[PDB]
């Protein structure tokens, strides 16, 4: 009695993909973790009764031309879409990589959360209305997260599942 949910992070380089993750797997905060690392790793979690298999995919480089882009937005189910709320440059990326995997998919039915990381700092740039906004207007969730002080780190996650659970139903 287990479902599985192959999740994939993505977003610009320092959004803190990587710290989301090891933040959710292993109750850490990284100060500086290598960029061009891109692992996977798996966790069981109970959500809404179900226990699940989360698969999650770290992606590294986020390069338009990348057929190892290519073959894990096919296989992945849903994607982790994250900017930093002190970088606007970040969130004007998340048009671009929702872009890439609603080609790959050839759908509209792509089970994605926005995630704004770094709620901790200050000094914000991307106002949460506009991500907000933005958010509505693809239809899917908007979370502000901190990988540092792990505030919204499991949601973003059990959100996203939420998220494929529903679209298997349609
Ligand atoms: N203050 C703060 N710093 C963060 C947060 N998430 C990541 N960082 C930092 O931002 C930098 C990039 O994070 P990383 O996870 O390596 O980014 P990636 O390239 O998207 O994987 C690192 O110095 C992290 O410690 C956060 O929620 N708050
Ligand atoms: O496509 S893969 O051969 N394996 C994958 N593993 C996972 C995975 O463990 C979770 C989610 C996804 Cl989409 C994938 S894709 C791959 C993907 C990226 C790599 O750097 C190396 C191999
Ligand atoms: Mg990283």
């Amino acid at each position: 009695s287990m479902t599985e949910y192959k999740l994939v992070v993505v977003g610009a380089g320092g959004v803190g993909k990587s710290a989301l993750t090891i933040q959710l797997i292993q109750n850490h905060f990284v100060d500086e973790y290598d960029p061009t690392i891109e692992d996977s790793y798996r966790k069981q979690v109970v959500i809404d009764g179900e226990t699940c298999l989360l698969d999650i995919l770290d992606t590294a480089g986020q390069e338009e031309y990348s057929a190892m882009r290519d073959q894990y937005m096919r296989t992945g189910e849903g994607f982790l879409c994250v900017f930093a709320i002190n970088n606007t440059k970040s969130f004007e990326d998340i048009h671009h990589y929702r872009e890439q995997i609603k080609r790959v998919k050839d759908s509209e039915d792509v089970p994605m959360v926005l995630v704004g990381n770094k709620s901790d700092l200050p000094s914000r740039t991307v106002d949460t209305k506009q991500a907000q906004d933005l958010a509505r207007s693809y239809g899917i969730p908007f979370i502000e997260t901190s990988a540092k002080t792990r505030q919204r780190v499991e949601d973003a996650f059990y959100t996203l599942v939420r998220e494929i659970r529903q679209y298997r139903l349609k």
